[PDB]
């Protein structure tokens, strides 16, 4: 995919969503863009958001399941303004792989990319395998924002995408982007 010219006065933020297979990356995308959950046929989902009164299009790229069998292509990472780095709170091994995903994002995306750490599947509290505090600590260590989300119930999904956008916008307005 290649996005077109951005209309004057508006913004376009390319997002990526990375993490182990099955953590809910695709469901997060669709919950945000479509407000639906159905346990993706497209390279990306798009949605208009409003940040500081401005029109900002978020174009959220999906890995197309490639991480289940091969490396993620460099083209996927390129030009991203935002990344959700996702693990599944019910599976510790997905939390163990965060450092490796983060290192790849930092190797292949712009240094200015805003990364939010996401512990997904918060609705499965009885199956929790990673404590909230562990996610919080990882985020602090790596200078990331952190939320727990449920793509299923939509808990914190809007906030994850919008708060990431607010931060990108803040960096732009500060010339730090
Ligand atoms: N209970 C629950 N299940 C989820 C959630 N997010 C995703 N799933 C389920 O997790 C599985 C993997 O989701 P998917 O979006 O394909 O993960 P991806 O491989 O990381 O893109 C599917 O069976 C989803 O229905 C969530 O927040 N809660
Ligand atoms: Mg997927």
């Amino acid at each position: 995919h290649s996005s077109g010219l951005v209309p004057r006065g508006s913004y376009l933020f390319k997002y990526i969503i990375i993490g182990d297979t099955g953590v809910g990356k695709s469901c997060l995308l669709l919950q945000f863009t479509d407000k639906r959950f159905q346990p993706i046929g497209v390279e990306f989902g798009a949605r208009m958001v409003n940040i500081d009164g401005k029109q900002i299009k978020l174009q959220i790229w999906d890995t197309a399941g490639q991480e289940s069998f091969r490396s993620i292509t460099r083209s996927y990472y390129r030009g991203a303004a935002g990344a959700l780095l996702v693990y599944d709170i019910t599976r510790r091994e997905t939390f163990n792989h965060l450092t490796s995903w983060l290192e790849d994002a930092r190797q292949h995306s712009s240094s200015n990319m805003v990364i939010m750490l996401i512990g997904n599947k918060s609705d499965l509290e009885s199956r929790r395998d990673v404590k909230r505090e562990e996610g919080e600590a990882f985020a602090r260590e790596h200078g990331l924002i952190f939320m727990e989300t449920s793509a299923k119930t939509a808990c914190n999904v809007e906030e994850a995408f919008i708060n990431t956008a607010k931060e990108i916008y803040r960096k732009i307005q500060q010339g730090l982007f």
